[PDB]
């Protein structure tokens, strides 16, 4: 193999352990020789060695290089940024390594800016005509104005892996909701909680002619999909295909590739989907899915006949085909 | 408090001569110690005296140092990018300067990427109940579909200065029009044009809650806003404050202030606006407008009391209010 491939893991948002799980899982199985750089959560690199120590650590609070680091980037055909959330997922990696023209796999700048942004996202599908849940922005310092009545759901508009996620049932509990929220972004959203609630989710792979997974569910006994959930181990049920009439998962399938086209994905995502009452909400789109050991991404995509080496080679081969197009 | 300002102006967009002219305009005002950084139309940087050299000349086709340039970042406290268009105002430099942690003028990565695309700033606008002119987007090589009669106005959606902006009469032109924005973008957009048209603009300066200037109208004889007519010395005129009713003006200012809180913008945007048949439409926002001397955004906001001195302050004072 002569491909090599730079993944880098870790980050400073709240999700650089989940980033540094999603890199083992993408390390066992990524059929190309690739090197791991680690963003350690001060914000400075680990590079070679030490990377791989701080894997096995499963974090990473302290780096050693300053950004922008001493990596030979020439060494690298590609580059597979897996850093969830902010400045990771959310462009600014991206913008980094546009100027350093390396192909690199996923999302472009506005399109991850975008689809990390939980408020601007819904106005662009709702434009579009996708159905997402009734939901208003909050800016910090600035008093909310709800035009709907509890429970709610109160979220840091550039959140992932449930951070800072309230589930909010009386009014007089949104200040203190609102107020966890703002600990991790200037902005939240305030949304409409449906309840009772089925969770589909379906993977997208591709640049311009993205293909769908086989839609999932997830299911668990914990008050909503949070943290502690998504990564305990056992923790989440994760239903492939997901039990649900084939007409609904094609209507999912549908909906998950009209929102990759409208926000200008590319690469992959994984489109999170609510089911309430007979009628489909779009949730939300990922452009960074996670790899852990007990995340939907790879799973959804082995069902659908596309191997984990797989996925992670055609992942590479679509950084390669769009930069080449320019 | 120290201060000394790190512009970097240039850059690889089309947009690249009408910075440096930008950076003359900054460099003759603003009121710190300031080194100027040339990104030249090849991507590699010029640093010191051969940034100067490339100022003088107004153009630099080729620059010294690969990206990342190897500049002494920690010299300064604040950085300006004065980069218009692609590369520049879409939110890649300013990604490399999040990840670099210095405090920096200007809209952030999603802001910039979202006002910089004529489309997908639409669909945000127009969803928050902001009035837009008709319009589609169109991907290179596929056929378009225009669901509203001509003249059509054809853009790179990405574009700045009028480049690559065609007005296109009759559906045998269209294709012409989008060969042309194509060379600069692999997305088009197709606007129904407003003619007769009258052309607005307002500028908003401060982080995400902003404070609008006065309205500002322009007035030229070319048939349309084009670069020709922009960067040339006595084309556009600015009647400021803009002889409008008294509603409207107000109108005008609130609906900049909306869409620059909707879109997250901080630091700077001058907001252009169209009117038609009594009706307003917003038709950009820039967040790194023209520093040149024909440019707007300083005059409108030298009429509404800020000098030239005390705006470039109030941008790297707003910078740093962020980064805290
Ligand atoms: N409007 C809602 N109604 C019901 N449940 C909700 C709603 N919004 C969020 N949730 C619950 O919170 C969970 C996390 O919300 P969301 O998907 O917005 O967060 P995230 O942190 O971006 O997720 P990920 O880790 O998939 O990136 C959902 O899986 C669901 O359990
Ligand atoms: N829909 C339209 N109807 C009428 N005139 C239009 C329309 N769109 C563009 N124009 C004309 O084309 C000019 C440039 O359009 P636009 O503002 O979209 O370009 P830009 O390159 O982003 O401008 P700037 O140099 O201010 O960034 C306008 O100022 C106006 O003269
Ligand atoms: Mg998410
Ligand atoms: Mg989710
Ligand atoms: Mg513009
Ligand atoms: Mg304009
Ligand atoms: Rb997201
Ligand atoms: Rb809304
Ligand atoms: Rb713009
Ligand atoms: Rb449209």
């Amino acid at each position: 193999m002569e491909m090599r491939v730079l993944l880098i893991a870790g980050g400073v948002s709240p999700e650089h352990e989940v980033s540094l799980l999603s890199a083992e899982g993408v390390l066992r199985h990524i059929p190309f020789p690739t090197d791991l750089a680690v963003i350690a959560q001060d914000g400075r690199w680990l590079l070679g060695e030490k990377a791989l120590t701080a894997l096995e650590a499963k974090a990473a609070p302290e780096g050693e290089h300053p950004f922008p680091p001493p990596l030979s980037w020439e060494r690298y055909d590609v580059v597979f940024p897996l850093l969830h959330g902010r400045f990771g997922e959310d462009g600014t990696v991206q913008g980094f390594l546009e100027l350093l023209g390396k192909p690199y796999v996923g999302a472009g700048v506005a399109a991850s800016a975008l689809c990390m942004d939980k408020d601007l996202s819904k106005r662009v599908l709702a434009q579009a005509g996708v159905p997402v849940v009734p939901w208003v922005a909050v800016r910090k310092g600035e008093p909310p104005v709800v035009p709907f009545d509890p429970p709610f759901f109160v979220k840091p508009a550039n959140t992932g892996s449930s951070v800072g996620i309230s589930r909010v049932e009386r009014f007089q509990d949104l200040e203190a909701a609102l107020a966890l929220a703002f600990r991790y972004d200037e902005k939240a959203v305030v949304e409409k909680a449906l309840s009772p609630v089925r969770e589909l989710e379906v993977g997208v792979l591709g640049n311009v002619f993205g293909e769908a997974s086989p839609v999932g569910e997830v299911r668990y006994e914990a008050p909503f999909y949070d943290y502690e959930t998504k990564y305990t181990p056992g923790r989440a049920e994760l239903l492939i295909p997901a039990p649900l009439d084939p007409g609904t998962q094609e209507t999912v399938q549908e909906l998950a590739l009209k929102a990759y086209k409208v926000l200008g994905v590319r690469g992959m995502a994984r489109v999170d989907f609510f089911l309430a009452e007979g009628e489909l909400y779009l949730n939300e789109l990922n452009t960074i899915p996670g790899f852990t050991p007990t995340s939907m991404y790879p799973r959804l995509f082995e069902a659908g006949g596309v191997a984990y080496p797989e996925l992670l080679r055609r992942l590479v081969e679509l950084a390669l085909t769009h930069h080449h197009h320019h």
